[PDB]
């Protein structure tokens, strides 16, 4: 392989300065990613978003948090599509009359799965067969807390951070035909049916939902919507990256083992490849992305440039040692190839020229770690993330 330079403009002239990066090269790159990889986000904030707090409990989790459930509707007519946002806020922070920074991320199988809390509404949306304890693609009481191992709510709250989450399937059910029951179809004027070659897929729709959750957080007096870390795991980390790259309101971006079309270089043929991801998940990317099946050498961008699009906001990319499918070396190498952009903004990336040893993170505002074991999002990943947030999540001061 060999990589496009993020700091050489499409026209061959080199980017020496942050204004050229922000004003010229960044929109160049966003347009290549939209057209060739994820598909075009057709609009940002839709007019007439309505926010409806459906439940409010001030002594959730034994008194550690205030719990809010918020229907976020994407237009004013009661018949517009919506997503259900779940939010825990640490009462220690609220009690001081201070607004909490926030970790925001989508979940794989429903809000009711991220914690056992019996008060969380059971999703009414389609649930995939892979979800633990489902009954006919329908949430059951038995699925409560079924994904809590990826969601250390109480430790996050105790470290001073709110936790917000939405089920990705509220935005686009993760099934090959999900875009026809998604926000894409309501919003992309589904008069014709076949989506256009550059129409967005699930990843673009998941990412847009993250930006819509932030629109809500900006209205919530308990949180500081200027200090939101957007995160996700695996395919939802592909979305967190794309959301963080497109929407520079996000204070901090975390990619947990996001792999192919996430943080891993595509031009590095290793583990999952473009052809394989599109064949198995035809609805994740633009149809245009299939042009690069077995032809990654013709991609005009690579994922290091998606990572560079977060700069100068703090970015964390992390791998699992045994998760070859995500190509941890290629995730690490993406980070190194984006470093020159972060260095333009005076940030520092990982020390050393290839993969650090396990559980030894590296880098300043651009940071990487690889941890032992298979794919997942462990207590060890989260401990590094919380330390990272402590260090680099914009303060509540100048």
């Amino acid at each position: 392989y060999t990589l496009p330079d993020p700091l050489v403009g499409a026209d061959g002239t080199r980017v020496h300065d942050r204004a050229t990066w922000q004003h010229r090269r960044r929109p160049e790159l966003l347009q290549l990613f939209a057209r060739e990889v994820y598909g075009r986000t057709p609009l940002g904030r839709p007019e007439g978003m309505v926010f409806k707090v459906t439940t409010m409990e001030h002594a959730a989790l034994g008194g550690a948090a205030t719990r809010k459930e918020v229907t976020v509707r994407f237009g004013r007519d009661p018949n517009a599509p919506s997503m259900q946002l779940l939010l825990y806020v640490p009462n220690a922070v609220i009690a001081r009359a201070e607004r909490a920074p926030v970790f925001l991320g989508l979940n794989f199988y429903g809000n009711h799965t991220v914690h056992t809390d019996p008060a969380i509404a059971l999703s009414a949306r389609w649930i995939p067969a892979e979800a633990p304890n489902g009954a006919n693609h329908r949430a059951t009481e038995a699925a409560r807390g079924s994904d809590a191992q990826k969601w250390p709510v109480e430790q996050i709250l105790a470290r001073g951070y709110a936790v917000a989450t939405v089920y990705c399937g509220d935005l686009c059910p993760d099934r090959p035909d999900g875009l026809n029951a998604s926000v894409a179809s309501w919003l992309d004027a589904a008069a014709g049916d076949q989506r256009a070659p550059d129409a967005w897929g699930a990843i673009g729709v998941w990412a847009w939902g993250l930006s819509r959750a932030l629109d809500y957080l900006e209205t919530d007096p308990l949180v500081d919507a200027s200090r939101v870390a957007v995160h996700g795991h695996s395919r939802l980390g592909k979305a967190a990256l794309w959301a963080g790259a497109q929407d520079d309101r996000f204070a901090l971006v975390i990619s947990n083992e996001s792999g192919c079309g996430g943080a891993a270089l595509s031009k590095r043929i290793h583990g999952e490849t473009v052809a394989r991801i599109n064949t198995v998940f035809p609805h994740w990317f633009a149809r245009n992305f299939r042009r690069y099946d077995d032809h990654e050498e013709a991609l005009p961008v690579d994922q290091h440039e998606l990572l560079a699009l977060v700069a100068p906001r703090p970015l964390y990319v992390a791998s699992a040692e045994d998760d070859d499918w995500a190509d941890p070396r290629g995730e690490f190498l993406a980070v190194k190839a984006a470093e020159p952009v972060f260095r333009l903004f005076g940030q520092t990336g990982p020390s050393g020229e290839d993969v650090p040893r396990v559980n030894e993170p590296s880098g300043g505002a651009l940071r990487y770690h690889i941890r032992p074991g298979p794919a997942g999002m462990t207590a060890q990943d989260w401990a590094f993330y919380l330390a990272f947030a402590d260090e680099w999540l914009k303060s509540a001061l100048p």
